[PDB]
């Protein structure tokens, strides 16, 4: 497919779908999604990096430039995602 963009968009729906259920971002399914999230991100470049994952959490809310674009497809998804990243990361490394 060579389309390394639509794949990321599947995650948003996947994460957002969690919001729809209002599951706990610490949901194994959600967190497992975090594992998938990290796996797909790291797979594109670099490798294991829970820390680099935490770094993206910043843009998911920091720098109104990125926050504004991400959350544009759903309100508050950015804030919720930040919660998602750390919980998965924390069970691995607090």
């Amino acid at each position: 497919w060579q389309r390394i963009q639509d794949e990321a968009d599947e995650l948003t729906r996947r994460f957002v779908a969690l919001m729809d259920a209002g599951e706990p971002a610490d949901s194994e399914g959600a967190m497992d999604a975090a594992e998938d999230h990290r796996q797909g991100i790291a797979r594109n470049h670099y490798d294991c990096g829970y820390e680099m994952h935490t770094c993206l959490g910043e843009m998911y809310v920091s720098d109104e430039r990125f926050t504004r674009n991400i959350d544009a497809a759903k309100p508050g998804l950015a804030a919720y995602m930040r919660d998602a990243i750390l919980a998965n990361a924390v069970r691995h490394t607090p």
